[PDB]
């Protein structure tokens, strides 16, 4: 489906552009950027039961990988490529690994420093590699059936994040930093990032004069 | 709808392209076994089929540049190049994450293999890209798995090309592919290729499926 969004188109598709008072160039709008990124966290870590079905499988699958039963996370992965040839996934394939793991010392620990479903299961990703190398290509049914998703995990890894994800990204390496979950968003590295992104485009001058303070 | 669609099932593809009609063979002789069903237009049926079989194979470098990667891909694996295969697979995969895959990097693997016998064995007895690739692809196998999994990303850029694939190894294709799997099983019973489309195994396959479908009454009346 659709390429990653730039900075400035991310920028451009959420009206953030402001008027700054170098040439040619567009300031932030802060506040709007803010909640966009906060918008992207997306749900609170409630029980894996609440996830999407989508998020569900994937932690399973990374809970197996994390207790080195590649079987069943292959399982999992394996089902999954066939259902989604098929029409639809079947995402309950990954209900018994859930259950067997999802009480593990491992799996425990990542939960307790993560406040959100995206940055649980970027440490779950990160964990999981620990014993091989879990590629995205082992999933590229996901990102039609989950974007953000996607993304998010194929930053696990990366130094810089798509803006789409930038604000789970950035809480993400927050709550790493601090030690803790945060239920209150993180998400300022987002913004810095943005602005200097944006400040590196010029613009033309139809562009420029389509900008409000 | 999007890229991402399920495929058709027979009742919905023959909806699709207008392929119902009223079936005057139990209309003058009913038999009990078969009330409430369609018959199919056979004429119309040839056409869409024909359709699907797409472009005659003309040299690798007229194919689209999935079907060249992808030969690409099975030519290494005919040819136990398993690193070669691999390679291929792993640079579309990276680049299918975030923007546009480079499929010029299976021009030095179809360089390399085009020419060696068992493609050549190939594309010699199939006259249609879709019936070139569906071999090599059964050949490749030979090799070891590979399954369909692989590439993914195939579905979005090419939706006939992707079933196609998916039905090497399975005995009924789904119904949008179903002219180019006629056709390149018909391939094989001649055991020449063949230019003159072969699809009336599609054809029949369809009328039979539609026969198993009750209409109600007033889909029966709007039969034409």
């Amino acid at each position: 489906w659709a390429m990653a969004l730039t900075p400035m188109e991310f920028a451009r598709k959420y009206n953030l552009l402001r008027k700054d008072d170098e040439e040619m160039t567009a300031g932030i709008r802060r506040g709007d950027a803010k909640r966009v990124f906060t918008m992207q966290l997306g749900p609170y870590w409630d029980g894996f039961e609440r996830c999407s079905p989508q998020a569900y499988a994937l932690s399973a699958v990374f809970m197996a990988r994390m207790n080195r039963d590649r079987d069943a996370a292959n399982n999992i992965l394996k089902v999954l490529d066939k259902t989604f040839v098929d029409g639809k996934p079947d995402f309950s394939v990954a209900r018994p690994v859930m259950k067997k793991y999802q009480n593990s010392e491992l799996v425990q620990e990542v939960v307790a420093k993560h406040a959100y479903v995206l940055t649980v299961i970027a440490s779950l990703l990160e964990a999981a590699r620990e014993d091989g190398v879990v590629p995205s290509s082992e999933f590229l049914w996901l990102k039609p059936v989950d974007r953000r998703l996607w993304y998010m995990l194929n930053c696990v890894g990366r130094q810089t994040p798509y803006s789409e994800v930038a604000g789970p990204f950035a809480h993400w390496k927050a709550e790493k930093e601090m030690g803790r979950r945060s239920l209150v968003p993180m998400i300022d590295e987002a913004i810095r990032a943005l602005e200097i992104a944006v400040k590196e485009v010029r613009l033309t001058p139809r562009q420029m004069e389509e900008l409000e303070p």
